């Protein structure tokens, strides 16, 4: 469960993990560089949630890697995806293909409990 | 809960997070190559579950990176493990070594909610 | 839930994903090189959980990547982070800064099922 907005994220079926995004625009990225690729995709999650932005196979076969993809709860922004060319040659992203996904996972990081001793 | 197939995946024990997967014959990475590490296993997942192949500590001290393992619920295939070598020497992978794990999750990429003007 | 010790991880907000893992003392991280830097930060998860050490979304701007931070359940040493400078200029880490941040999730990498050959 989610909310979403924004005109890069498709509809994704229902066996599928994630959400795909779209690149706003043409973009070249040589091997080694590091571009900031920019959505105008906003999500709400609930409690305890959070996104993760990762990649694709179709484009990690071609050295397109995703870095930093971890959207709080509390980002309330557009998404931006860091994405860098471990690639042997350049990538050639051209407007309207699918890039990167967006999947929601819960997390359990919050009540802490004393710790146990006895352990092991 | 998962359903698997494959000679390249390793009973786990209880308290690891993933299932252990074993390089299928003798390969070599130079440094700043990828590969696609081919395996024979299959998996079928529950609904809202997916497959998550990533790296193992003692591979990732050495430079190899996986990138784009998120295996849906909707693929029937066989794993492929796509391999890059972010290390400063060569990586040699021998036949049935540990190279990669594969960690089953739930997502919650579904339910779409309407958006809340109010938050923040 | 979880239990933790240790002076290099901060008290997280709830509506952040993760908790920051700050950094020892000074340290240099050139363009292509890997350090593996230490912590004092040790964790204790319930049954079928597991940590996750990922990245910052500042410090994957700059190019540092962090590689194998899947701490397993059975884990009970002190968390090291594998950290490799994709970027084009170095990296350089002042003591206390936070680099990385520690996710806790639930896995569903237990009960095997049959396999189902009327699927698809």
């Amino acid at each position: 469960m989610l909310a979403y907005q924004g005109t890069q994220i498709k509809e994704k079926r229902d066996e599928d993990a994630g959400f795909d995004l779209c690149v706003p625009y043409d973009i070249m990225i040589p091997v080694s560089d590091t571009k900031i690729i920019p959505t105008d995709v906003k999500i709400q999650v609930p409690p305890n949630s959070f996104g993760w932005v990762t990649g694709k196979s179709s484009m990690a076969k071609q050295g397109l890697l995703i870095n930093g993809g971890i959207i709080d709860e509390g980002y309330t922004g557009e998404i931006q995806v860091i994405c860098t060319n471990i690639g042997k040659s350049n990538i050639k992203l051209i407007e309207g293909q699918k890039f990167a996904q967006l999947i929601i996972l819960q997390h359990h990081s919050n009540s802490r409990q004393p710790w146990d001793e006895n352990k092991i």
